[PDB]
């Protein structure tokens, strides 16, 4: 059986609407006047109205720019029915997949994270864990893949490189010895999350580490 | 059977190329890797290469801007063959119709027409017939429908309106009496053929009428 191929539609389309995606046809046009229709989430089910089909021509229509972050793929079904009201074709699967654009910056779950670590802890230890999320595609592209780093550390005593972060998980570790509560009680780190695995747009949040002698 | 609908492609399309018209798919993709091809005048037959198809994806491609005046309609067939070398679908007819643009001016059969009429002829008689052709569509549009007229007459003696031309057939007639061989031997008319039934682009040729005793 010949089947309609899935339809790839890049999100945030600028062209005019409605947009013609594809066109259905039943070879039983020769014998009788045929009428086309579509059903499924996106047509007659919520979100209703996004996809429609011209009853007599069979043109699949898109009325709104799509947002991949909202719905990545729609699973609709096209129908063909003679004047009799009875279907003359088995429903056809119309898969409409939305391609991703990097239109979302990373966002930290919280503006500020609080953690704590002890005095004589050996380098390579865990302190706390911060997390940021990017709603873009993180499977086929890097538009959604988040990378972690540290922008600055205050104060810069005894050293400027007192902590570190795993680029993928975002858990902060003690990199250098010399932690002392009597000297410095709190460490204000400004952590950074950037998409494109470090090559794209960036956002920042605060991570407070109190020391425990 | 769900079949691919005809494909309308306006002639003289700008880029980019190749252009994706439609895409084929056999649901036997589920079982085996399928390979696609197309045959017929326009693909493998003259004019060869105009339409081709990506073997693994099944994208129908157009490689050159089309000219309707050359070929109005292509009748191709798409094939699906499994990796094993066996056809998995009955060939499907991919009909590609080219819609017309008004890109052809009328052309007179001759750069100059020679005709003759007698001196004492009564108004309303026929003299000669000029003809121009438009290679554009004259059935669905008026891009090819030609209308005739007279731009000038030299000399303009005894009168400026000595002749006339039927707007449809293009046969020149004497509208006014007063033809004299002793006074004026030749009449250099510059006749005009314009498409759009008189409202479009125009071209002109000359029609020389010698008068006879
Ligand atoms: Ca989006
Ligand atoms: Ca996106
Ligand atoms: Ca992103
Ligand atoms: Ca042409
Ligand atoms: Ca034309
Ligand atoms: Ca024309
Ligand atoms: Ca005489
Ligand atoms: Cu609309
Ligand atoms: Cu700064
Ligand atoms: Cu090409
Ligand atoms: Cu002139």
């Amino acid at each position: 059986e010949w089947v309609m191929p899935p339809i790839f539609v890049p999100e945030n389309g600028k062209g005019p609407f409605p947009q013609r995606l594809n066109q259905l046809k039943s070879n039983k046009d020769r014998g009788t006047k045929i009428f086309y229709s579509i059903t499924g989430p996106g047509a007659d089910s919520p979100p209703e109205g996004v996809f429609t089909i011209e009853k007599e021509s069979g043109w699949l229509l898109l009325h709104m720019p799509l947002d991949r972050e909202k719905i990545v793929k729609y699973e609709l079904y096209g129908h063909a029915v003679s004047e009799n009201g009875a279907s003359v074709e088995e429903p056809m699967n119309i898969s409409i997949i939305v391609t991703d654009q990097n239109d979302n910056k990373p966002k930290f779950t919280q503006d500020t994270f609080r953690g704590s670590v002890l005095e004589g802890v050996m380098p390579g230890t865990s302190v706390m864990q911060v997390t940021a999320t990017d709603e873009d595609d993180a499977v086929n592209t890097y538009n959604g893949v988040v990378a972690y780093s540290i922008h600055s550390q205050e104060p810069k005593e005894p050293h400027d490189l007192m902590f570190t972060i795993h680029k993928s998980t975002g858990t902060i570790s003690v990199i250098s010895s010399g932690l002392d509560r009597e000297k410095v009680p709190e460490y204000r780190l400004t952590v950074q999350a950037t998409d494109m695995d470090g090559e794209g747009s960036t956002t920042t949040a605060e991570a407070v580490v109190q020391i425990l002698d």
